[PDB]
């Protein structure tokens, strides 16, 4: 029925990636029971809060579909609890520092004993055996080690983040594939296995396309679709000319196409004061005719200067700045209707609060209401993924040790045995 | 023992979304039959190629582990094949524009009397239901449809695409979680289902952060952490300081850090020559002395507007341009290594010719050089994922149709069949 009903998740993660990828399991069906330290519990929920002594967005958009139990781990009776609990679990999914979960007495060849069929799954800022295999990493420092900040932006500015989490979510949803991959061997082999991402190689496998491109500049000398290639068009802070013939590292292209088509940013009436009055046009090869009908140049249709990826090269730029000026008075959705009718890919820069408050969203599924008659309803992301036979069903996340007891319950434990482990302050 | 080892995947796909999630599944063992059409395949073979006449990097990098068939689908002779393929198929895979399996026959209800076993799974541009339902989407105009643009880039400029393929390969690793929850559930109902995955949502999946960011700022009119929300710094296009007075929707923050723990982009020695000669420094509140250490600024520990998250966000871009002084004659592993001395998180930005041929990576095997006998060799991203029991293998792309026979042989075709279908110009 949910692809992931019966797993038992025990849950160590805090913070994005961890927390991204087992409350995804738990929009699949998964059992996910958090283990979290006592009185603070993961630092998400004091983090950006909205309302003192309510916990956060941060907590309550990563958390859903899960339980929390509190547990100092650091105690003799917190570790004969967790031997317990990692003998019930299918799957074990933790992102502390790299030596953590090992120095607890918790090493994945103890957890083998414990249990055969546990997959141990582990977020990492940096692979076992690199160099910088023992370093913390966060969200900007991964994005910068993966190649995503030295290829975004512009040539004439810094190395640039990107708003979405290429180090966090990015790295838990990957971990995903390596976790459900895991539990696909353990079909065939009956035994759990240990399976790690590293948050630098999560941002590599997407920065994929760049690699690519490094290669193609070692090759041949130019990336012909980067502004640079238009000769006399990027400068930098100072003044000077940026061309292939001095460039030996993917550079930054503004915003060129990528791993699509040729492409470019331009304003829709408003951008002056509207911050994301803006379109994405595509010129694709096989749609020049297209363009050019849209466009009323009738003469770049048969011009061999202009009707060629090849000829276009060195004027793109200038292809680009004649089409926005048909957009100066119409806005994005207007363009985007305008570039529909001819086939153009070609869509809006849509704001936040326009994907917010966006019906379409809602009635697929993706930007769901979470009722939460603790804290009052949140907007949170759903399952990007739509089945023809599973509807996720989203549930507001866990206040601070709300579980404790019936996990413990559930643990075999009786009345006495809990009343104790509160005393010792175990949990 | 391979995770997808007698999986059986019917591919259809083609340029980067599909074909990411394919090569992933074929690096986890799967056995994927790449469906290309006769005489030109899949686009990216003719895509930006640095040697004439040979497939290009594009395809090189997306299609290892698959073997190629040519194949004319529009045919009653190839609809007979392809029936045959379909009932050994575990996964069906494409990418094609709404309703083109549906154009050559091929429903899911018609697919599901062929093989009440095999998964359909697709990638696309908006989710079924959507209002953009049959818009053309493509990477960076599903960055900009999912929010990404948006948040991307700095306050007075436009918004900015990301390097990191968010629309394509992104879509393509969500596919994949999306097509192993499928195995999941039939492993149960014994039934396969339809799994599609929308680039939008895709998208939107990894800018949760800024969904989170847009409800606050609806709750509480302010984001404390951004640029615009500190004393006269952020200035907008006439000159003028900017706050959240007018800010309704998430705006862009250059580099700040994008969660809890501020950052920003800092200047190492050589920036006017080398463009990623940078580090990415973050103020982590668990680690703030530490910095007061390093920075020589032992003031800031017992003055109570610095030495908490609460007083230090106002000092924000006052500490930043202060920190960036003193690396001023440093290299970005130098001033790495002298940060980590104080255990302080800083990281370098990692130009692609450093990511291309570092050690590490290649020790670890994400970046992984192929072994092409035929093309000569070349580097790609290996599997993000490492596992205790299972090494991939990665081998080189295939040539256009150069499986066919061996495919047709696999169906159970004679010789005198497959040959009278290479006459009838079938494959
Ligand atoms: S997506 C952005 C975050 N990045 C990652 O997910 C990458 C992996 N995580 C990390 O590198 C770190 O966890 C980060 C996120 C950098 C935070 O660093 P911390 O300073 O918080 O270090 P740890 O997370 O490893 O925690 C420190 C010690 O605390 C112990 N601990 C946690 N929870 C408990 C409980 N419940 N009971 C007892 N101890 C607990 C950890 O075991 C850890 O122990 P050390 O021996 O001190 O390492
Ligand atoms: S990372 C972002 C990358 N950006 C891009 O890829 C932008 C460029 N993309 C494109 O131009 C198109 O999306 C391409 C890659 C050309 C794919 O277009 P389609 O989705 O239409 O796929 P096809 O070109 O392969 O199919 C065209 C029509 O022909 C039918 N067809 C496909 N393959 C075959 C074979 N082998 N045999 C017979 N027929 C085949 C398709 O069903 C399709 O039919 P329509 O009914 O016209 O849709
Ligand atoms: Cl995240
Ligand atoms: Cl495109
Ligand atoms: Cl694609
Ligand atoms: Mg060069
Ligand atoms: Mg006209």
């Amino acid at each position: 029925t949910k692809p992931l009903d019966g797993i038992n998740v025990l849950d160590f993660t805090h913070v994005q990636a961890g927390p991204a990828c087992t409350q995804m399991m738990g929009f699949l069906g998964a059992n996910v029971i958090k283990i979290e330290r006592r009185g603070s519990g993961d630092m998400t929920r004091g983090w950006l809060q909205d309302k003192p002594n309510v916990d956060s967005l941060y907590f309550t958009m990563f958390n859903c579909n899960k339980r929390s139990i509190e547990l100092d781990m650091k105690t003799p009776e917190g570790k004969e609890l967790l031997e317990q609990m990692i003998k019930k679990a299918d799957v074990m999914v933790e992102n502390f520092g790299p030596g953590a979960l090992d120095r607890m007495g918790f090493t994945w060849e103890y957890i083998q004993e414990l249990n055969p069929r546990v997959i141990l799954a582990s977020v990492k800022g940096y692979a076992e055996g690199h160099a910088n295999e023992h370093l913390k990493v966060y969200e900007n420092v991964a994005q910068c080690s993966g190649g995503a900040a030295a290829t975004t932006g512009f040539w004439d500015g810094p190395p640039t983040v990107s708003g979405a989490a290429l180090g966090d979510s990015n790295s838990g949803m990957h971990l995903m594939i390596g976790i459900l991959a895991a539990l696909e061997i353990r079909h065939k082999t009956g035994r759990g296995q240990k399976v790690a991402v590293a948050m630098q190689d999560a941002v590599l496998n997407l920065v994929r396309i760049k690699l690519r491109d490094q290669q193609r500049l070692e090759r041949t000398g130019i990336l012909a679709e980067y502004p640079q290639a238009q000769p006399n068009f990027a400068f930098d802070r100072d003044g000077n000319p940026l061309s292939f013939d001095n460039i030996t590292s993917v550079p930054r292209g503004g915003n060129a196409g990528g791993g699509g088509q040729p492409g470019w940013m331009l304003k829709c009436k408003g951008w002056e004061t509207d911050a994301d009055s803006y379109v994405y046009f595509t010129i694709a090869a096989n749609m020049w005719p297209q363009i050019c009908d849209m466009i009323d140049k009738p003469e770049w249709k048969d011009d061999p200067a202009y009707n060629t990826f090849e000829g276009r090269v060195d004027k793109l730029m200038d292809i680009f700045s004649f089409i926005e000026t048909k957009f100066a008075d119409k806005d994005k959705f207007e363009v985007t209707e305008w570039a529909a009718q001819y086939g153009i890919p070609c869509g809006p820069v849509m704001s936040m609060k326009e994907l917010a408050h966006d019906p379409s969203l809602q009635k697929v599924g993706t930007v769901v209401e979470v009722v939460d008659e603790i804290r009052g309803n949140h907007l949170t992301v759903g399952a990007p993924f739509k089945f023809s036979g599973f509807q996720p069903e989203i549930t507001r996340a866990p206040l601070l040790g709300e579980h404790t007891d019936e996990v413990l319950k559930e643990l075999g434990l009786d009345d006495a045995k809990i009343k104790e482990l509160h005393a010792k302050q175990v949990v």
